């Protein structure tokens, strides 16, 4: 019928009002956000965009992640404003850069090349990878064939199928970051213990951005073999908060007993992004 489309706009607005309200608990705001991500459309994009001046760097970066995954060019202007705003935390600017790559519209290429030399290393590296992803999409005629995960990833998976050979490529500090990412995604897609353990060695590698991506794909894979390395990374008080957050969230996704102790122990960390990631990860441990 003709009313479903009116009712849906009513529901987007109700949900958006929850997301933008700083008095709602984080978990309720995340539930709103991920619902808007799925619903899509211009109303949803506008509500998501409104929350970019929240105090939570965790929430703000998830806004950007969602805009990227939605692959709707209507988001580009806001994502550009976030990437260029030097008062935004590195992880929020990184997530906006990445999201510009995820949308796959090559109108953003000049801005991404510009921010490829940003003085914030996480931002620079993100944009370098985003440019490589856009150049790959141009060369291959569009997105890679659908893989086992529904996410829009920052690189397409490597062709190499041998887990050992993939591990070597992952851990080789002399290879360009995009090629290492391709190996990372091919390991995730291979799945299983050997791949989980190869990935987990990436938590002891050089770039912060790289180590957070390893955390993310270990949370996607949900293999318990990664737990001790994830927990160890989370426990590093000198580690980049972006990496600690991603490892907390991965622990929440895996949801085994050894994950609980780690997440509980850092629920009161001094780093807000770490506390908040544990808060959401502990809820996930709940529902699993
Ligand atoms: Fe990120
Ligand atoms: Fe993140
Ligand atoms: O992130």
């Amino acid at each position: 019928g003709p009313l479903g489309s009116m009712v849906t706009e009513q529901e987007v607005d109700a949900i958006g009002q929850t997301l933008v309200d700083p008095k709602q608990p984080l978990q309720a705001r995340f539930r709103a956000l991920f619902t808007l991500r799925g619903l899509g459309g211009p109303g949803a994009i506008a509500w998501i965009s409104q929350a970019f001046d929240d105090d939570s760097a965790l929430l703000k970066h998830e806004l950007a992640y969602c805009l990227g995954q939605m692959q709707d060019a209507r988001a580009i202007p806001m994502l550009v404003d976030v990437l260029q705003d030097t008062r935004q935390e590195p992880m929020v600017r990184h997530e906006a850069g990445e999201a510009l790559g995820a949308i796959g519209d090559p109108e953003v290429l000049e801005i991404l090349k510009q921010y490829s030399s940003d003085p914030v290393i996480e931002v620079a590296e993100t944009c370098q990878l985003a440019v490589r992803r856009l150049e790959w999409l141009q060369q291959h005629g569009g997105e890679p064939a659908a893989g086992p995960y529904l996410s829009v990833d920052p690189a397409p998976p490597a062709e190499e199928r041998d887990v050992g050979r993939l591990r070597e490529a992952l851990l080789d500090e002399s290879r360009p970051l995009f090629e290492r990412y391709r190996a990372m995604f091919a390991l995730r897609n291979a799945g299983g213990e050997e791949a989980a353990l190869a990935l987990a060695e990436g938590l002891h590698c050089g770039s912060a951005l790289f180590r957070h991506e390893v955390g993310y794909v270990l949370g996607q894979l949900q293999h318990e073999a990664a737990v001790p390395q994830l927990a160890a990374a989370l426990a590093r008080c000198t580690e980049n908060p972006m990496v600690r957050h991603e490892c907390a969230e991965a622990l929440g996704a895996i949801a085994r007993p050894a994950c609980l102790a780690a997440l509980q122990a850092h629920a009161d960390d001094p780093e807000r992004v770490v506390r908040e990631s544990c808060e959401v990860a502990l809820d996930m441990y709940e529902h699993e």
